[PDB]
């Protein structure tokens, strides 16, 4: 059911002089191109890879710009949603596929609703886990939607440069640990994390080991994070205005490809409402609910995952 | 058209501790490996990659065990035929491949034909530049056959570890200068080689640049041999008793699925003849023929080995 990485094929394409991707490789058939969050790995996608390429897919599991043996520039604007869409199409082009599946949650599920609406030729469908795709407001700027939903209050602690990093990166393991948890073993308040100084000001100082994982995948993270650190993935949140100045271009398009929108019950940032007026502008918009599932989607209800991405890759 | 090294996808993959085959990846569809002769390079396949990729395929170009970015570990035995062929099947199965299309040319196309043999159910089809398919004899040695073939006697030279590896390496760039000509450009004789104690011993000291090659073509090559020089590309020369006792354990099995030979007018080691009987053994055997064609048969008539294979692939 799991990925053990030394046996995997890992892939590298330079998208640009600075920057090259990292993915790791598994089956034959369609290429299906799996886009992680934050602040993760192509290996939160070790239950959907095997389950994939078992179904008859090319599996192409990235580490996202930022993260893992992927580069980590320092730079904000190298992580807007427009610089990272281009490196994606560059990506396909150096493996010559003129097309693939993308399947992206969270930030990644951002990544493929953009790449669904500015790069359809090269989007055969698109998946999203929690992400809903909301067109941009040409109106209301970034800023207002954060007075309008103090939910993201962390966003705003995630905007200095530094600040967050050194938190984060303070102490690895911890911050796995209290990330990495079923949504009823919480032990993090996104709410007032500006005015309490710190996402982990309160929460216990060693979490124990969530349900979910094993000490073993918490280490991989570890290991993981130790290369680049939390600059090149926190930057992913500090390009909110280019990112709507961008979005605002394609207004008037729409997203005709065979798209799916998969909700989880019990994610707190995410929420399965926010996806409720997607219809209005994919009205062939295929759906996925998951229960008793929170934030992290493919470690909590992989087998629930796995059934409907190969449910929906076999139909449409 | 060839390909540009910074612009191909490298794929690694670990097939036991001390090992890891290297390859370039290029397109989509049903998966064809290209395994390199000696001493050559991923780079040999530059004008197959891309044509065999825009036919609809995916392009799975290697590096072969001791060359390039692939492990070159220094013992003898982890060249033999064996060894080699079981890499290749852990290879498949760590990408997840069941089966693939093999082509090869010189020793890469003794190990196609082996993997045709001995692992039938990972190879969906077979192709050979140049290097025929002879069943092994069970009476006669891997020593005794050169003394019937003077032509042979390189083999000799090549057999004592670190001789014919000094020559080589003395000068990277005359050595590929010298060996990747055409047939009608050849600066070397292979009749006395022992003897006249080395390959080079009374060819030019600055030979001209061939015209199948760049300056540049030439200079990746040698690049690529700085890294772990010509022991391990040797050493696929000094296992003829294992390979051949490995052999005669196969003599019963015959190649059931779709085979390609293809002969070199002017392959002056690998003559056509050679091949001549091979539909005794391969009934439904497909042909191709390239005149006033060297050895060096991918980058002499790439034009000519491109429509071959292409007509091939879409047919059987
Ligand atoms: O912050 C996250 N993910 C949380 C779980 C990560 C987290 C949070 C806190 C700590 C660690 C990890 N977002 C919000 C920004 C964007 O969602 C948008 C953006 C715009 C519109 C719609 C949705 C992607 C997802
Ligand atoms: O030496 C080569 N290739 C020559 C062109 C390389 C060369 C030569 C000289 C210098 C540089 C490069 N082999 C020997 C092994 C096998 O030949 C056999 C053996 C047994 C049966 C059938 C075929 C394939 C061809």
């Amino acid at each position: 059911t799991s990925c053990n990485p030394s046996d995997m094929s890992h892939g590298y394409v330079t998208v640009k002089p600075r920057v090259r991707l990292h993915f790791v490789e598994l089956g034959s058939g369609p290429a299906v191109c799996l886009c992680h969050g934050f602040p993760e790995s192509w290996y939160s996608w070790r239950y959907q890879i095997p389950a994939l390429a078992q179904a008859g897919y090319r599996v192409l599991a990235m580490d996202m710009k930022g993260y893992g043996e992927s580069s980590a520039p320092p730079e904000i604007e190298e992580y807007c949603m427009e610089v990272l869409c281009k490196e994606m199409v560059t990506f396909l082009d150096k493996l010559g596929l003129s097309q693939a599946v993308f399947i992206g949650h969270d930030w990644g599920g951002m990544l493929v609703w953009y790449m669904a609406l500015f790069y359809p030729e090269r989007v055969r469908a698109v998946a999203s886990l929690n992400t809903p795709f909301i067109p941009a407001n040409p109106n209301m700027s970034p800023l207002e939607s954060i007075k309008a939903n103090p939910v993201f209050d962390y966003q705003l602690y995630f905007q200095e440069p530094g600040v967050a990093e050194a938190e984060l990166e303070q102490n690895l393991s911890r911050t796995f640990k209290s990330l990495f948890r079923a949504s009823d073993e919480s032990v993090l308040s996104m709410h007032k994390v500006c005015e309490a100084g710190g996402l982990f000001v309160n929460s216990p100082e060693e979490p124990s080991l969530s349900r979910m994982v094993t000490e073993e995948e918490i280490q991989f993270y570890v290991q993981q994070f130790k290369k680049s650190g939390f600059r090149g993935p926190l930057n992913w949140y500090r390009n909110m205005e280019r990112n709507w100045k961008w979005a605002c271009k394609s207004l008037g398009r729409k997203i005709l490809i065979p798209a799916l929108m998969v909700t989880a019950e019990k994610d707190f940032v995410l929420v399965p409402q926010m996806s409720q007026h997607m219809e209005d502008w994919i009205p062939h918009l295929k759906r996925g609910h998951i229960e008793d599932c929170g934030h992290w989607t493919q470690m909590d209800k992989p087998t629930e995952v796995n059934q409907i991405l190969i449910k929906w890759l076999d139909s449409d």
